């Protein structure tokens, strides 16, 4: 039949709407006539350059956002929970290793890229761990399977240049979209290029595709 | 059967999302088991009494929302079109005029407080024409079947301390529920209160509800 139509996932594991927006993709890439490309993204980067302002600067917003990811994780059903100190700890800790590893894997075993992206969400969103040092990023890419040595191998190149600025070439290729924010999706179809941030913009994509929307948890063939 | 939830709808006409996220509920009123109650509230003081500046602050942000309604509309099936000087013109100026009438509406003619809503929409954000005055807001609601009588008698009174403090009085009710923009939506399920900002969050209400999400567009047979 017709060619896939390309989807561009810009992602940050530091955030927990893009872990919405990634599950929800990687379910449809078996559903929709799409070819999911997944592209690691530093968040302080776009927000750096798209020059947006903290979410949480406005009390009843940030509020709003905890109260609101307990729900939509049953919708989603992604298995993640509100850490202790959000906004604290992992925010102002960062994600740069994590992001710089994922780009490594993305350059050199991408068919990990899914699994070991999640065990990294895993980690942040779900068990509270930290993924800032070296040994626990390497613990959740064996947790995705990938073997130790093959793991301590990419690890050590996150400090390189190649790795270094591939990520901020991903990272300046969604501002170049108009990204503001994570997650940003870019859709390329029949010759057109829509950018939709969030991950409630699925619904939308499925129109803009053509597709047939089934929720965030739809049937497997 | 069990009694119908309440469901609260805060909006201001000046707002394009909440003209989606209003004709979605008006839509399903129909076929959930729910009771709308359109709460006429004003943008301006939530703004205010939230601390929440315009999301159009964000360059790359304020472009991706004009990008984006054009796509909505055809979603949604709702007929609207951008204005031209949003900001020093329609926003600018206010509609406090048009939420305080539609404010007298709720008090004295409730059965037509949707047909007036659609109506000043209609003007504001689908035929670019001016709510701020009298004979026009006039001319929407009689494009919403209400008498000319009527009408002028209900415009006269948005000047009154009942009128003007009931608009305020929804409003704050609002912001206690902690809204930060609209259209800000509370449910009331089972002794729960849930608020859900946006008119991207119906796909969630409709699972905290117990019902059958259908689109924007569900099927009325
Ligand atoms: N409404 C979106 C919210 C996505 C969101 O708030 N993302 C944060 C990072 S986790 C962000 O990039 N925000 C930028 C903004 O709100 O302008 C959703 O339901 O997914
Ligand atoms: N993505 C939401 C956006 C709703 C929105 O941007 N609402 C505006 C008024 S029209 C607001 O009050 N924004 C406050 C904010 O974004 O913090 C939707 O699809 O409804």
């Amino acid at each position: 039949g017709p060619a896939p139509r390309v989807l561009e996932l810009f992602y940050d594991v530091l955030s927990p709407y893009s872990w919405l927006g990634f599950e929800v993709l990687c379910r449809y890439q078996h559903l929709w006539n799409i070819k999911l490309k997944l592209r690691p993204a530093l968040l302080a980067g776009i927000m750096k350059d798209s020059g947006n302002q903290p979410p949480a600067m406005v009390p009843h917003k940030g509020q709003y956002i905890l109260k609101e990811i307990p729900l939509l994780k049953q919708l989603f059903q992604v298995p993640m929970s509100v850490p202790k100190d959000f906004f604290g700890e992992h925010v102002k800790k960062g994600t740069v290793n994590a992001m710089r590893f994922l780009t490594a894997v993305s350059m050199e075993q991408p068919e990990m890229l899914e699994k070991v992206s999640r065990e990294l969400w895993m980690r942040i969103w779900s068990r509270d761990e930290d993924i800032t040092e070296s040994q626990n990023i390497l613990s959740a890419a064996e947790k995705a399977g990938m073997a130790t040595a093959q793991a301590q191998h990419l690890l050590n190149k996150i400090s390189t240049e190649l790795v270094k600025s591939k990520l901020r070439e991903t990272t300046g290729a969604a501002c170049k979209y108009g990204a503001f924010g994570l997650p940003t999706t870019v859709a390329h179809v029949d010759g057109k290029t829509y950018m939709l941030f969030g991950s409630d913009r699925m619904e939308l994509l499925a129109y803009l595709l053509g597709e047939k929307w089934m929720g965030p948890v739809p049937p497997t063939l």
